[PDB]
């Protein structure tokens, strides 16, 4: 590694720190220390703790020369930061994922370079290997994979897992202006060998696919990944990207990807988009940036932009991927802030922080109005029985989906100095949105009807 490069940007982050305007800054979700921070990388178990990096540009609350960002956890709760983990050099340290081989935690991440051809970039994939779990050198004959049918210059993303005796990777490309996902596999992480075009839009389903990634959950083959160029579709794919899935199986001998295409939006929110995902305790943990590309960031002008989402477990219940916080997100719980009846009109007070599991009948409007105690910017969450949906309007902008219960009919509400995540039910509809209003959350019931409320503030559980 380049000593002078590392320690001038430590001390850049250490420096820049005391400007961060903390009003917006998370209590519980992962923040970059500085700076702008995107799509999260390398969802890792590595040395008794989970490792994530995310794509980060320290120097600016907006996108720039791409790092990879570093933090770990034991609880998948609390995180500390560790030393940026990629600098970039020629290339900007893309998305990827990360891998355990020996002693080591590897990560295969995409190096994009500039060309003078219409382009004006490529893209290949940079092996980068650390025994400390702290320090990562990047591979001396880097890139070790830059085939990509079709000669695409979108080839980004890796997502790599091992199965049997071969590392398999799925990677984003484009090829005539249609998204697709390529699968590749190694014997070794340095000699890559094409497997198969997985999927490839038909002209519905978009011009590029990032942040691909491929897992069994409830006896099925998930692909999940972010399509660019969706139209919005009444209600659905209203964000400027889309993040969902497509539910089928796997063939690890025809390297064929057998669905239906039947494709869902993973969160109905407003901020969602580029996942990770890792299993361990015979669960499936996923997590994802929470912000969007080309809206306001109203945190921007505070010297940083972006968190990740709470970590959620996943299970297939019939068709749908239901999302939920930890089974021991309750650690965060501080003070007990509600229980039993909250009347028409009656509002509960918090700090920056909240949980909320709210109960009442289906059959009659449900509505939080949600603001600052000294006013602001919405956020209303409304349960309207005429049309059957659940309807998120942030600052005037709707997200809203028909909701069908699994089987509670409760919701539970995440609040954080400025995101809202919103549980229905057993996780089948979640809304993750960022919200901005002035100073402690006032959460008040708007519903024609008494609700059923248990509510409490939350602890940090991330750095300021
Ligand atoms: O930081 C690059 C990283 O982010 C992703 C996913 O968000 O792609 C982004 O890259 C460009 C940044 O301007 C945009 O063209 C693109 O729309 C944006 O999503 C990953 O694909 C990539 O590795």
């Amino acid at each position: 590694q380049n000593e002078t490069a590392k320690r001038e940007l430590e001390e850049y982050i250490a420096d820049k720190k005391a400007e961060i305007n903390p009003r917006y800054r998370p209590h519980y979700h992962i923040s970059p220390p500085v700076g702008w921070m995107n799509a999260p990388n390398g969802f890792s178990y590595y040395k008794g703790k989970f490792h994530l990096f995310y794509q980060f540009y320290p120097y600016d609350s907006v996108w720039g020369p791409m790092h990879w960002g570093h933090v770990s956890s034991s609880n998948l709760i609390d995180w500390e930061h560790l030393p940026t983990a990629l600098i970039p050099e020629t290339e900007m340290c893309f998305s990827g994922g990360a891998v355990v081989h020996g002693d080591d935690l590897v990560l295969l991440y995409t190096g994009r370079v500039t060309t003078d051809t219409d382009p004006f970039y490529n893209e290949t994939q940079y092996l980068a290997f650390s025994n400390d779990g702290v320090n990562f050198r990047k591979y001396e004959g880097n890139p070790v994979l830059s085939y990509v049918p079709d000669n695409s210059a979108d080839f980004r993303d890796p997502k790599i897992w091992k199965f049997k005796d071969h590392w398999y990777v799925v990677i984003g490309s484009s090829s005539n202006k249609q998204g697709r996902v390529l699968l590749y596999r190694s014997g070794d992480l340095f000699n890559w060998e094409f497997l198969s075009v997985l999927g490839e839009s038909d002209g519905d389903m978009g011009y590029m696919w990032e942040c691909p990634d491929l897992f069994e959950l409830g006896g099925k083959t998930i692909f999940l990944w972010s399509p660019q160029g969706l139209e919005p579709k009444g209600d659905r794919y209203k964000n400027t990207y889309q993040t969902g899935y497509y539910i089928g199986e796997l063939d690890y001998e025809t390297f064929e990807f057998k669905t239906d295409k039947y494709f869902q939006e993973l969160d109905y929110g407003h901020d969602f988009y580029a996942t990770q995902t890792i299993q361990g305790d015979g669960k499936t943990y996923l997590i994802g940036w929470f912000n969007m590309w080309e809206v306001p960031h109203l945190e921007e002008e505070d010297g940083w932009a972006g968190t990740t989402t709470l970590v959620r477990e996943l299970q297939l219940i019939g068709t749908r991927i239901t999302m939920n916080p930890l089974e021991g997100i309750q650690d965060l719980r501080t003070d007990s802030v509600h229980n039993g009846d909250l009347e028409p009109q009656q509002a509960i007070e918090f700090g920056p922080t909240a949980e909320i599991i709210l109960q009442g009948c289906l059959d009659q409007k449900i509505e939080l109005l949600i603001q600052g105690k000294e006013g602001g910017l919405v956020t209303t969450v409304t349960w309207d029985p005429e049309v059957g949906k659940v309807i998120v309007n942030r600052s005037g902008e709707v997200r809203q989906v028909e909701w069908v219960p699994i089987g509670k009919t409760s919701w539970r509400l995440f609040l954080d100095a400025s995101s809202l995540e919103l549980f229905c039910g057993e996780g089948e509809v979640v809304f993750s949105s960022r919200i901005f209003s002035d100073g402690d959350w006032v959460v008040k019931n708007s519903s024609p009807q008494t609700l059923s409320v248990e509510a409490y503030r939350l602890r940090r559980s991330v750095p300021a």
